[PDB]
């Protein structure tokens, strides 16, 4: 599958796609406003993900730092980013369909619009201003909103028994943004897909 990644915002993003134990395609890339970069993701990607990174420095070898988004100090991701880091999800070729979100468990930097380019499913966006509006206790100080997991490591806002309902913290996040996951238990705004179809990342897809 082929994604077009396009960076709409008036500031440079460092794109990054990665599932998690290894990159996706070239795995990151700057992206100046306006630029576009399309990669090749192979068929049956389970657990992919895309984002973007803000304020990196970067050196000839590719090591360096992000303030939202890191994955370990490299240009080319191959691990997830460190949150605030507003998420891209996707699962490709699962028994003929493709499953696509747009997240928000592990906070939010910078808003994104997830499309694809073929036919038979809609697209998802998370749009509103979440940073600047974001509660006191989740802003990140390198920009960015974080997620209440993040900031406190309780088992309410991780979830991590299982059982969780949703809290103060991520209501806020929910009632901006309606189509993208709040909180680990939250019910499904997954979009399916016919299998094998194509997609646009778009970073700040309004203003």
């Amino acid at each position: 599958a082929t994604f077009e990644i396009v960076n709409r915002c008036s500031y440079t993003v460092w794109a990054a796609a990665s599932k998690g134990d290894a990159a996706l395609d070239a795995g990151g890339r700057q992206l100046n406003s306006g630029e576009s970069w399309t990669i090749n993701v192979e068929p049956g990607t389970n657990g992919g993900k895309i984002w973007a990174r803000t304020d990196c420095y970067f050196d000839d070898s590719g090591s360096g730092i992000c303030k939202t988004g890191d994955c370990g100090g490299l240009l080319r991701c191959k691990r997830f980013g460190r949150p605030p880091t507003t998420l891209a999800e996707f699962s490709l070729n699962q028994y003929g369909k493709d499953y696509i979100d747009i997240s928000n468990i592990k906070g939010f930097n910078v808003p994104m619009n997830f499309s694809p380019t073929t036919r038979g499913c809609r697209g998802v966006r998370c749009a509103a201003d979440i940073v600047g509006q974001c509660p006191a206790k989740l802003k990140a100080p390198g920009g960015g909103c974080n997620d209440a997991c993040t900031v406190f490591q309780t088992s309410e806002y991780c979830c991590t028994t299982g059982k969780c309902g949703p809290t103060e913290y991520s209501r806020f996040f929910k009632r901006l943004c309606p189509d993208a996951f709040s909180y680990v238990l939250d019910k499904p705004t997954t979009v399916t897909c016919p299998g094998s179809s194509n997609y646009r990342v778009t970073f700040c897809p309004t203003a």
